[PDB]
């Protein structure tokens, strides 16, 4: 019976956001004109970048033992 | 029933990320000292921000008719 610790949450945030935008990443915008689908291409760069910023924001929490320990509850 | 189209996805992305991050927002980081929980405070500001950067990224796509129409399938 392992109730998820805050670190379970902070670590899963990347996966949650991966799931948050997997829909849009797997979106087939190629049935749209280049420019508008490029707006999805911007969604592709920036929203995937958004996962990138979040993943590493978690990394920013993960680069310090005290912060990490509190998340896991150590 | 309503099979989700690309617009259903782009519109739900905000809620998906609101969910991707709700766990961390509802996190009881006050269990930790000010500074380390402040590290979660940065997590809060930046992840709440992160949701909203996606909020505006969706808004970016949402503020042009060609882009929007292709998402919905108009």
């Amino acid at each position: 019976g392992a109730m998820p610790s805050k670190l379970a949450l902070i670590q899963e945030l990347p996966d949650r956001i991966q799931t948050a935008v997997e829909a849009a990443m797997g979106m087939s915008y190629q049935d749209a004109p280049n420019n508008v689908r490029r707006d999805l291409d911007n969604l592709h760069a920036c929203l995937n970048k958004a996962k990138l910023t979040v993943g590493r924001m978690v990394t920013s929490l993960l680069e310090k033992p005290s912060v990490v320990a509190y998340l896991e509850g150590k």
